[PDB]
């Protein structure tokens, strides 16, 4: 286990497993090497990995994984040519030159985008070579993702291969694997979303806020632990999570490793849905457990009442620990509600410690926080209820038209944001809407609060970058607690000036009748958005009934003979048509 390290990972992750994180590792720090080079470094490094496995004691098998790691690097040829100042490394010792190497890593590497192939491009490349096909794959997404966590990239991986062993033996090739690619896709982007974002509020809000966090989401995950063994599992996830963000890979994983072994020989303590977890290779135990479903809540767990409100110690309690006190209320509010979004039981924490602060300093305490619980109670309702309306909502329109209601919506709220944002986070929008909505009330918070916080980052990633409104600003960079109620809370925009009309932006040809479905509505969707800038006081009714007379005029033209002509003429009439209506 300690003696050749080298060795010990290969015998605990197996061949296959260790050459594809290989293969990561290195295609992480060095970006700009090509994938002939870098199987070539892995051919190498795995060669001398076996000589260890066959004797811990043969020549540098007693090496430390990051100085193995390190030389290597160092041995790349143009590694000054390439690479610059990242050369420089190689004069340091194996503490900072590690570190320094990790440094280096480049978040935006400039590389052109990576254009998924055709279907039986992509579906004869597998046949022809299955290992090369999914590595050279491997290599091209990692290198443009240096921080995205290896194993989660090797998870990814083996469920892309799924998708091509599937889909490349069936009738309707493209029906099959375009839909698994479109789920892979975001799945990633949301799990490198949700990574870079928690990591930042850690460096921007502190260790406290987090622990907050780690608390709620842990007594949801296990109701039936003590809140000492919960506390505990906040402090070493916390570690973890501060560890993982600094993103040395192995400092991350042995840490990962540590927590899941510790998880694994207390189960009794902690839940009893963790069996299967905890019988897999390390590679994947902890992973596993990250996305095990909440354990059963235990029977008739009394009101909070007791120790929170009528106790004459609550100040006391409070005053002597504050944030246990506080740590041991969001663990009690959060076991008896895995329906909650993890932000509102810490909403409801923070209501709760804002009245101790006021009443604990109060003349009389217990008559003044006596009704503390009637605070709770708008919290609670507000994203319950507009989950109903708006999966009300989604129930009778459907995703697509649904989609065109909130891109009217938020276009209103903020029409100075690009229209390709205002479509893509309509669009966005409305998966989240597909996907929540099909819950019972009892889980549509949680998903919701996952979702939308993917969507939400993606949405301040772009406006940061370029910035257009002080509200947008504002919800961006306030907690995370208040992100969604902020956004939740703008409104429409009255300052704004309608938008000049435009004679292109509304001008159709017949290409709209021959592209695919999502081209076709994004298409449509677009205009509808600049249709909303140039009328921005148009109402439900004119709306709709512009868009009604619209959907005529795209079927009119599809399907009436030599057609490029009415698209030309038939659409005069209604642009015209239009304006004077919402004129
Ligand atoms: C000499 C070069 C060294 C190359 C090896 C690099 C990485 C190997 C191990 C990767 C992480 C495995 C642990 C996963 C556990 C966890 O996430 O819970
Ligand atoms: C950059 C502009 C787009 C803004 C997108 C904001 C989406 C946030 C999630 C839900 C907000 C809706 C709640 C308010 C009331 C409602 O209209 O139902
Ligand atoms: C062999 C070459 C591999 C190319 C990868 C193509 C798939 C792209 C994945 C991302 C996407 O779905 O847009
Ligand atoms: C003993 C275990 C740890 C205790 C954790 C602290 C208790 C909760 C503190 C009050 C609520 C804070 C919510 C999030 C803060 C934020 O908005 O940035
Ligand atoms: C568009 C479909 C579903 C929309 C859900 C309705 C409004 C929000 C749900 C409540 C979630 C609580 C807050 C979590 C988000 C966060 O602060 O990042
Ligand atoms: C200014 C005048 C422009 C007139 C054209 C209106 C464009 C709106 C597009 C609406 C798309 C609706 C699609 C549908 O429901 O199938």
């Amino acid at each position: 286990a300690h003696k050749s390290e080298v060795a010990h990972r290969f015998k605990d992750l197996g061949e296959e497993n260790f050459k594809a994180l290989v293969l990561i590792a290195f295609a992480q720090y060095l970006q700009q090497c090509p994938f002939e080079d870098h199987v070539k470094l892995v051919n190498e490094v795995t060669e001398f990995a076996k000589t260890c496995v066959a004797d811990e004691s043969a020549e540098n098998c007693d090496k430390s994984l990051h100085t193995l790691f390190g030389d290597k690097l160092c041995t790349v040829a143009t590694l000054r040519e390439t690479y610059g100042e990242m050369a420089d490394c190689c004069a340091k010792q194996e503490p900072e030159r590690n570190e320094c190497f990790l440094q280096h890593k480049d978040d935006n590497p400039n590389l052109p985008r990576l254009v998924r192939p055709e279907v039986d491009v992509m579906c004869t490349a597998f046949h022809d070579n299955e290992e090369t096909f999914l590595k050279k794959y491997l290599y091209e997404i990692a290198r443009r993702h240096p921080y995205f966590y290896a194993p989660e990239l090797l998870f990814f991986a083996k469920r892309y291969k799924a998708a091509f062993t599937e889909c490349c033996q069936a009738a309707d090739k493209a029906a099959c694997l375009l839909p698994k690619l479109d789920e892979l896709r975001d799945e990633g982007k949301a799990s490198s979303a949700k990574q870079r974002l928690k990591c930042a509020s850690l460096q921007k809000f502190g260790e406290r806020a987090f622990k907050a966090w780690a608390v709620a989401r842990l007594s949801q995950r296990f109701p039936k632990a003590e809140f000492a063994e919960v506390s505990k599992l906040v402090t070493d996830l916390t570690k973890v999570h501060t560890e993982c963000c600094h993103g040395d890979l192995l400092e991350c994983a042995d840490d990962r490793a540590d927590l899941a072994k510790y998880i694994c020989e207390n189960q009794d303590s902690i839940s009893s849905k963790l069996k299967e977890c905890c019988e897999k290779p390390l590679l994947e135990k902890s992973h596993c457990i990250a996305e095990v479903e909440n354990d059963e809540m235990p029977a008739d767990l009394p009101s909070l009442a007791a120790d929170f409100v009528e106790s004459k110690d609550v100040c006391k309690n409070y005053a002597e620990a504050k944030d246990v006190f506080l740590g041991m209320f969001l663990y009690e509010y959060a076991r008896r509600h895995p329906d909650y979004s993890v932000v509102l039981l810490l909403r409801l924490a923070k209501t709760y410690e804002t009245t101790l602060e006021k009443c604990c300093a109060a003349a009389d305490p217990h008559e003044c926080y006596a009704k503390v619980f009637d605070e709770f109670k708008p919290l609670v309702e507000e994203p319950q209820n507009l989950i109903k309306q708006n999966c009300e909502l989604f129930e009778q329109l459907g995703e697509y038209k649904f989609q065109n209601a909130l891109l009217v919506r938020y276009t209103k709220k903020v029409p100075q944001v690009s229209t390709p944002t205002l479509v893509e986070v309509s669009r966005n929008l409305g998966k989240v809407g597909s996907k929540c909505c099909k819950h019972p009330e009892a889980k549509r918070m949680p998903c919701a609060e996952d979702y939308l916080s993917v969507v939400l980052n993606q949405l301040c990633v772009l406006h940061e970058k370029t910035p257009v409104s002080d509200r947008v600003t504002k919800c961006c960079t306030e907690s995370l607690v208040n992100r969604r109620p902020c956004f939740s809370a703008l409104e429409v925009d009255e300052t704004y000036v309608p938008k000049e009309f435009n004679a292109e932006t509304f001008t159709f040809h017949a290409d709209i009748c021959t592209l695919s479905e999502k081209e076709r509505q994004i298409k449509k969707q677009t205009a509808l958005v600049e249709l909303v800038k140039h009328k921005p006081k148009a109402t439900k009714e004119q709306l709709k009934a512009v868009m009604d007379d619209f959907a005529a005029f795209v079927e009119k033209c599809c399907k009436a003979d030599d057609k490029e002509t009415c698209f030309a003429e038939e659409g005069k009439k209604l642009v015209a048509a239009s304006q004077a209506a919402l004129g």
